[PDB]
C-alpha cells in the first residue's frame, strides 16, 4: 500500500461491485492461479462527498522480482559484461551490466510500465464464460480479459503516469531553444520507448540532412547559377542526396536499433485488434479458438466499397482544385480591374485560403479512412495500420500536390508555381504547428490551471501530489501512434524533393520548419499529451518504401521540370525530338544510378552485422554443445 | 568390410604410409577421441601386377546408428507423422514418417552421401602441427583436414558413387523423348540433392512459361497483326507476362522448398574457401584461428586490376564486333557483285562466324574471370560465387547482345535484325547443345567403351561391379555447379525477351530448344558427369535479380523498338515530338505496373505461410512452456 504506481486503470461510473471484486481478485493473484501477480491499490484509502465523482480511478504497480520475472516473459534485450546485448532471463541475470540485487535503476519507468500493460494484456480467461455482473460480454477460452473490458465499456483507458521529476530533467537538455544542438535520443528513449526515440532520431537526421539542399540551393536560386550548369548538376546532386540520405538513414537506425536492443527483440506473435468481430472458431494457426472471418467478404469490403469511396475523394479533391483555380483566374482580373497597392497582396490570398482547405480535406478524409478501414474487420493491427497508411498517402499526395502538378505540367507557368509552392508550404506547415501543437499546449495550460484550482478547493488530507496527478492525466489527450508526425515529414519531404529544380529555396523552408518542429514536438509529448506505452520497433517501418518511393517520383518530376525551362531549350531551339530523348535518358541514367546506390550500400553497418554474426555464431555453438552431449 | 561403398576418396601417387594410417587412424576412430567413425576400406583386398596404378583409391561408408546421428549433426528437416517438417533428432526419431528401427530407406542414397561429406569436412585437427609425413602442410588447431589434403595435393579428389539399379529406374521416368510430360522433381532430388533438382524443376518452368509468348506471338509475326494494335497490346502482354512468371516461379519455389525442408534448414556457418590465403589470425566474429586478410587490399585488388581488365574485354568485344559489321559490309558488296543463286545463301555465313567467336570468347573470358576473382583472396564462397557471376553476366550480356543493339539503335534495319537475332540464337544454341552434352556423351562412351575392355582383360579374382565402377567414374568429368547452366537460361531469355516486339517467333525458337535441353542435361547428369554432392538450397539465389534486371532492361528496350517502327510512326507522321513523349508515358507505365504486380503478389503462397506460422508459433509456446516451470 506504499509502492510506487506506474500504470493507472479508470473504471467506467455504472460498474457493479462484484465485476470490481472480480477484476481486483483477478490481479492481484498469483501466476499459479490464474492471476497477473500485480500490486493493486485505489486511488484513495478514503472518500468525501466532494470526491465522489472520481472513484473509479485505480493503481497498478508491482515489486522487484515480478518485475524481473515480467522482463523474463516479455523478452528484454540487455546489455551483457561482455559487450554483448542477449535476452534477459532471471536464473541469468548477474551477467548483465548494471545489475545489482538491490538496485532499482535497472529497469527504468518507461519498460516496467511496458511490462506492466503486457502483463495485464496477457490476463485471459479460461472457465468464465461471462463477465460476473455483465451479460452481453461474451467471454471464450483464450480471449484477453482486458481487451473485452475496454470494447464493453468497462475499463474507460489505461494508461501510464508520468514522472514529474525526471520529465523536467529531459525538458532542460531536449529544447534547443538557444542554437543547434545533438537531440538526446538515448534519454528519449529511456522516458518515451523506442517508438518516439525512433521518430524523434528521424526528425534529428532529416534535419540534418536538408541542409546540404538548402545550403546549394539558397545561392542557385538567388545568384541563378541555372545558367553555367543548365539543371544538370543540381538536379543530379539533389536525387544522389536523396538516396544517399535514405541509406544512411537505414545504417543509422540499424546502429541505434542495436544500442538499444530491439533489433534482436524477436517478433511478438499479434492478437486480434481491438474491433474483429467474426464468427467464433478454431484458429488455424494457433489452433485455439479465435474469430474467424471469409477473407473473400473482406476483398468485397475492400474492392467494392472503399476504392470507389477513394476514387470519389480523389475527384472531390480535383474538383476543389478547379475551385481554386477559378478563384485565382478571378483574383488575377481583380488585380487587373482595381489598383496596384492593394492588387498585389490580393495574389496571395487564394493560395492561403486553398492550403487551409486542404487541411481541412486532409483532417476529414482522415476521419472518413479511419471509420472505412475499421469497418473492412481487419485481423491484424499491421495490416491495419498498412491499409490506412496506403489511403492516407494517396489522398495526402494527390491534395497536396494536384495543384503544383496542374501549374507545373498543364499552365507551364514557373512564376505562379514558386508563388503557389512556396505559399502552400509555408501556410499548410504554419497551420501544422498551430493546430499540432501550440493550441492544444494552451488548452492543456487552461485546464491544468483550472484542475490545481479546483484541488486546492479542497476538504480532505489528500497526498496531492499523487491524486492531483491522476486527476490532471485523466483529462489529457491520448497519443495516436507516430502516424501524423511520420507523414508531415512525407509531405515536407514532398514539397522539398518535387519541385527543388525550379524552386530550391523551399528546402530552407523546411529546415526553419524543422528547427521548430523538433522543439514543437516535444513539447507534444511533454506537456500535452498522457504518457505513450513503450513500445518497441526495429525501424520506421513502410515509411522507408514511402520516402524511396517519393525520391524516385521526384526523379521523373525534376526530369521534366527541367525539359521544360527557357534555360535547356536554348540548347537545342529547333529540334525539341532530341531534347526529350536526352532528359529521358538522363532520367533512366538516374534512375539506374540510384538503383545501384540503393542496391550496392549494405543496410546494416560492418560493426553491427559482425556483432550479429558472433551473437548466431554463439548459439550455433550452444546447439552443437547440446548435440555433443 | 562387407557395408556398402557410398564415398570413394582417391590419395595421390606419391604418399608415404604414415600419412595413409595416420588418416585411416583419423577415419574410423570414434567421436569422442577427435575422429569421425566412419566405415573406411581400402578398393581391393588384394592386389596384382596388373593393377598396382589404381591402388590409392579408398571407399567410406557408415551404419545406420551413424548415419542417423549425422543427420542429427547436420540439420535434416524431415516429414512428422502431423504432416510438419521438423528437424531431425535421434532422440525424437519415432515421430517422423516412413521411419522404422529397421528400415534402410529413410535416409536416401545422396542424403547419405551428403552426411559422410559434411563428417569429413568437420574433420579438424587439435594438436597436429602439421601433417605426418609431409612438412609443408601448415596446420593450425581448428583447421579442416579434409581441406589441406585438398589443396596440398595428398587426397585427389573426394567424389560420391553413382547407384547403377536406381539410376536407371530414375532414366526412365525422365527421357521425354515421346512427347509433353511433367518432370520428376522429387525423384532427381532424391537422386541428386535440391540444387539440381530446382534447377531442373526451373527449367520445367521455363519451359511451360514461353508457351504463351510462342503461341502468341507465331500468329503474330507470320500473319502480321502489327497493323491492328500497333504494337500496344502484345508488349505490354509480354512484360506483365514475363514479371508474373518470374513471380509465380518464387511461389512455386516456395512450395518445392518447403516440400523438401530446405525452406528450413538454418544457414550453416561458412569455412573460408579453399584457396583464401591470409596471415595466420584470430578471427573476430568467431573466436578461434583463421586466416585474415585485410580488405583495403583486397577492394585495391579488385577497383585495379578486375575492373580495368573487364573493361578492357569489353572493347574488345566491341571491336571484334566491329569487324564482324566489317565482314557483314563485305558479305553484302560480294552478293551484290557475284550472282543470285549462292549469293543468298553467303548473307547468313558471317552471322555463323560471329556466334562461333562469340561462343570461343566467352569461355576464354570464363577461364580470365575464374582466374581472376580467385586471385582477389575472398574469403567465403558466396563472395566469390557473386563476383564471378557479376562478371561474367557483365560480359554475356555485352558480347551476346552488343551486335543487336547496333542493328536495332544505329543501323535501324529490321530485316538485319531479324536475320541476325534468328541466326545469333539458333547457333549459339546447337553450338551450346553439342559442346554441352553431346561430344562429352560421345567422349564418354567411347572412354567407357575402352576402360570395359581394359577391365575384362584382367588376372584376378575381383568383384567386377564396384572396382570396374570405381575406376569409370574415376576419370569423369567433375560438375561445377549450377551456374552455366542457368546463364544459359538467362542469355535464352535475353535473346527472347529483349526484342519480343520485332521479333517474337525467337520465343518459339526458345521452347524448341529446351524440349531438347529438358532431355539434354538430363542425360549430362546421368551418363557423363560424376555424381555431384547433394547441396540444400532454398532458392536459385542470386538468379532471380538478374532475371528481373532482364525484364526491367527488356521494357525500355521493347518501347525503343515500338517508337522506331514504321506502324507506330504512321500515327504521328509530322510530330515526332509527341510519339517519344507518349512512348515514354507507355514505358513509365509499363515499369510502374511490373513493380506494382511485383509488390502485390506475395513471395511465398498462403498455405507455405500458414505452416511457417504454425512452426514459429509451437517454438514460442515451447518457450513459454519453459519460462513457466
Ligand atoms: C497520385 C496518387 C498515386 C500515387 C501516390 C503515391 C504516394 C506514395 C505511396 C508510397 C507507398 C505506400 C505503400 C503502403 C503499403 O504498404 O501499401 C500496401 C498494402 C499492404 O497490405 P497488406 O498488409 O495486406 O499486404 C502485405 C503484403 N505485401 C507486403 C506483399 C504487399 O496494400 C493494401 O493495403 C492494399 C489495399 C488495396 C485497396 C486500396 C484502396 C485505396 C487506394 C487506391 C489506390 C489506387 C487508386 C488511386
Ligand atoms: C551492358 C552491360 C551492363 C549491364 C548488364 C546487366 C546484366 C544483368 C546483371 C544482373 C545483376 C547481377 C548482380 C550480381 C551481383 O550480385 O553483384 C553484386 C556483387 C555482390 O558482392 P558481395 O557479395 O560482396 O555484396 C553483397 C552485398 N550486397 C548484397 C548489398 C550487394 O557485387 C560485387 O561483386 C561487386 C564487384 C565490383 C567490381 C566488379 C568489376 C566487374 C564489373 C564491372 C561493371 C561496371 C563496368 C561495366
Ligand atoms: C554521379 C556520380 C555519383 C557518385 C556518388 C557516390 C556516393 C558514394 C557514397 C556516399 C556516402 O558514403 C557513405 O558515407 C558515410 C559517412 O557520411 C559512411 O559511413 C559510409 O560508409 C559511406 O558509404
Ligand atoms: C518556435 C517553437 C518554440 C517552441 C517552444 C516549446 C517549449 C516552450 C515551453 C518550455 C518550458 O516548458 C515548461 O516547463 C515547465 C517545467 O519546467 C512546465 O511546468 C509544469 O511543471 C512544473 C514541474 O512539475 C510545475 O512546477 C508547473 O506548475 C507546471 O506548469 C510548463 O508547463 C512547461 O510549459
Ligand atoms: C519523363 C519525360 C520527361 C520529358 C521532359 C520534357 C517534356 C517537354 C518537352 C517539350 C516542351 O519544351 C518546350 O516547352 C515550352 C513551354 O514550356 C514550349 O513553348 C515555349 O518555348 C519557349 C519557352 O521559353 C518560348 O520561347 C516559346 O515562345 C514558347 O512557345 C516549347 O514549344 C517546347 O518545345
Ligand atoms: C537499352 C536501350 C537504350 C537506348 C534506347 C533508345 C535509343 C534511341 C535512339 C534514337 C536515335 O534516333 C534519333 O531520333 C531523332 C528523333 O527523335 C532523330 O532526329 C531527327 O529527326 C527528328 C524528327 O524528324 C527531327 O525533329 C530532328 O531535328 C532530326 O535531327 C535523329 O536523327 C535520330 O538519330
Ligand atoms: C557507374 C558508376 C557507379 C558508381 C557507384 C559507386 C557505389 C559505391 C559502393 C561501395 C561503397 O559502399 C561501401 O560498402 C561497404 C560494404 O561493401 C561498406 O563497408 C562501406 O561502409 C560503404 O561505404
Ligand atoms: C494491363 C492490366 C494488367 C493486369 C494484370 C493482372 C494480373 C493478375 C495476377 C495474374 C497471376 O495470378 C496468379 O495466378 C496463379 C495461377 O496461375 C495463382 O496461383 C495466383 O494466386 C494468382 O495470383
Ligand atoms: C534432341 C535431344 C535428344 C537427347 C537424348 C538423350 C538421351 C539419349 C540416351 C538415352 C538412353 O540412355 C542410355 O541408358 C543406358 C541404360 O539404360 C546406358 O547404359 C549404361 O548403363 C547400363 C546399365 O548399367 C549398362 O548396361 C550399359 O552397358 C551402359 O552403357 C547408356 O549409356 C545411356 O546412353
Ligand atoms: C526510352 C526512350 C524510348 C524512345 C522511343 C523512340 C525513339 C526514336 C523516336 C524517333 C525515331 O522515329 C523515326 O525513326 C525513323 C527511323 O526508324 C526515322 O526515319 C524514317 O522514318 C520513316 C520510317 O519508316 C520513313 O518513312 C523515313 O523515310 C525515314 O527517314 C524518322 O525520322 C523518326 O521520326
Ligand atoms: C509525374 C509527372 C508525369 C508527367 C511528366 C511529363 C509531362 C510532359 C507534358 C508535356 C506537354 O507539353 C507538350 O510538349 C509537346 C512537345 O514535346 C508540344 O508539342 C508541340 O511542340 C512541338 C515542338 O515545337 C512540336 O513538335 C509539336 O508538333 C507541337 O504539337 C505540346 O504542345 C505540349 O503540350
Ligand atoms: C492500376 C491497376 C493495377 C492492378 C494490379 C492488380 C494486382 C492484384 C494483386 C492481388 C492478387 O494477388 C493475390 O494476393 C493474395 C494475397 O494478398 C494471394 O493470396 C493470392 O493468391 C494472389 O492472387
Ligand atoms: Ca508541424
Ligand atoms: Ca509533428
Ligand atoms: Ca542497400
Ligand atoms: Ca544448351
Ligand atoms: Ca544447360
Ligand atoms: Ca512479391
Amino acid at each position: 500500500s506504499s509502492f510506487t504506481p506506474l500504470v493507472v486503470i479508470e473504471l467506467a461510473q455504472d460498474v457493479k461491485e462484484e465485476t470490481k471484486e472480480w477484476l481486483k481478485n483477478r490481479i492481484i493473484a498469483k501466476k499459479k492461479d490464474g492471476g497477473a501477480q500485480l500490486l493493486f491499490r485505489p486511488l484513495l484509502n478514503k472518500y468525501e462527498q466532494e470526491t465522489l465523482e472520481n472513484q473509479n480511478l485505480y493503481l497498478v504497480g508491482a515489486s522487484k522480482i515480478r518485475m524481473l520475472l515480467g522482463a523474463e516473459a516479455v523478452g528484454l534485450v540487455k546489455e551483457c559484461n561482455d559487450n554483448t546485448m542477449r535476452a534477459f532471463t532471471y536464473r541469468t541475470r548477474q551477467n548483465f551490466k548494471g545489475f545489482d540485487d538491490n538496485n532499482d535503476d535497472f529497469l527504468t519507468m518507461a519498460e516496467c510500465q511496458f511490462i506492466i500493460k503486457h502483463e495485464l494484456e496477457n490476463l485471459r480467461a479460461k472457465d468464465e464464460k461471462m463477465i460476473p455482473g455483465y451479460p452481453q460480454a461474451k467471454l471464450y477460452p483464450g480471449k484477453s480479459l482486458l481487451r473485452r473490458l475496454l470494447t464493453s465499456g468497462i475499463v474507460i483507458q489505461v494508461f501510464p503516469l508520468h514522472d514529474s521529476e525526471a520529465l523536467k530533467k529531459l525538458e532542460d537538455t531536449w529544447y534547443t531553444r538557444f542554437a543547434l544542438k545533438y537531440q538526446p535520443i538515448d534519454s528519449i528513449r529511456g522516458y518515451f520507448g523506442e517508438t518516439i526515440a525512433l521518430y524523434f532520431g528521424f526528425l534529428e537526421y532529416f534535419t540534418f540532412a536538408l541542409i546540404p539542399m538548402a545550403v546549394i540551393g539558397l545561392p542557385y536560386y538567388l545568384f541563378v547559377w541555372e545558367d553555367y550548369d543548365k539543371y544538370v548538376i543540381f538536379a543530379s546532386f539533389n536525387l544522389i542526396w536523396s538516396t544517399v540520405i535514405l541509406e544512411l538513414w537505414k545504417r543509422g537506425c540499424a546502429n541505434m536499433t542495436y544500442r538499444w536492443g530491439t533489433l534482436l527483440m524477436k517478433r511478438k506473435f499479434e492478437e486480434p485488434r481491438p474491433g474483429f468481430h467474426g464468427v467464433l472458431g478454431i484458429n488455424s494457426i494457433t489452433g485455439k479458438e479465435e474469430p474467424l472471418y471469409p477473407s473473400y467478404k473482406r476483398q468485397l469490403r475492400i474492392y467494392l466499397v472503399s476504392l470507389p469511396f477513394v476514387c470519389l475523394c480523389l475527384y472531390f479533391s480535383l474538383y476543389v482544385m478547379m475551385i481554386y483555380f477559378d478563384m485565382e483566374v478571378w483574383a488575377l482580373g481583380l488585380h487587373e480591374n482595381s489598383g496596384s497597392e492593394w492588387t498585389s497582396v490580393l495574389l496571395y490570398v487564394p493560395s492561403i485560403i486553398y492550403a487551409i482547405v486542404i487541411e481541412i480535406m486532409n483532417r476529414l478524409y482522415r476521419y472518413a479512412a479511419e471509420f472505412l478501414t475499421s469497418w473492412e474487420n481487419h485481423r491484424l493491427e499491421s495490416a491495419y495500420q498498412n491499409h490506412l497508411i496506403l489511403k492516407v498517402l494517396v489522398f495526402n499526395f494527390l491534395n497536396c500536390f494536384a495543384s503544383l502538378f496542374y501549374i507545373a505540367f498543364v499552365l507551364k507557368d514557373m512564376k505562379l508555381l514558386r508563388q503557389s509552392l512556396a505559399t502552400l508550404l509555408i501556410t499548410s506547415q504554419i497551420l501544422n504547428q498551430i493546430m499540432e501543437s501550440f493550441l492544444p499546449y494552451w488548452l492543456q495550460r487552461k485546464h491544468g490551471v483550472r484542475v490545481k484550482r479546483k484541488v486546492q478547493a479542497l476538504k480532505a488530507d489528500i497526498d496531492a501530489t499523487l491524486y492531483e496527478q491522476v486527476i490532471l492525466e485523466k483529462e489529457m489527450g491520448t497519443y495516436l501512434g507516430t502516424f501524423d508526425d511520420y507523414l508531415e515529414l512525407f509531405l515536407q519531404f514532398g514539397y522539398v524533393s518535387l519541385f527543388s529544380c525550379v524552386y530550391p529555396l523551399a528546402a530552407a523552408f523546411a529546415v526553419l520548419n524543422n528547427f521548430t518542429e523538433v522543439n514543437s514536438d516535444a513539447l507534444k509529448m511533454c506537456r500535452v499529451f498522457k504518457r505513450p506505452f513503450s513500445e518497441p520497433s526495429a525501424n520506421i517501418g513502410v515509411w522507408q518504401l514511402a520516402f524511396e518511393t517519393m525520391s524516385v517520383i521526384s526523379v521523373v518530376t525534376n526530369c521534366a521540370l527541367i525539359g521544360m525551362s527557357p534555360q535547356v531549350n536554348a540548347v537545342f531551339p529547333e529540334s525539341k525530338a532530341d531534347l526529350i530523348l536526352i532528359v529521358v535518358a538522363v532520367e533512366h541514367a538516374l534512375l539506374a544510378l540510384k538503383f545501384i546506390l540503393a542496391f550496392a550500400i549494405p543496410d546494416k553497418p560492418r560493426h553491427i552485422q559482425m556483432k550479429l554474426a558472433r551473437l548466431e555464431f554463439e548459439s550455433l555453438e550452444a546447439l552443437k554443445q547440446q548435440q555433443m552431449k
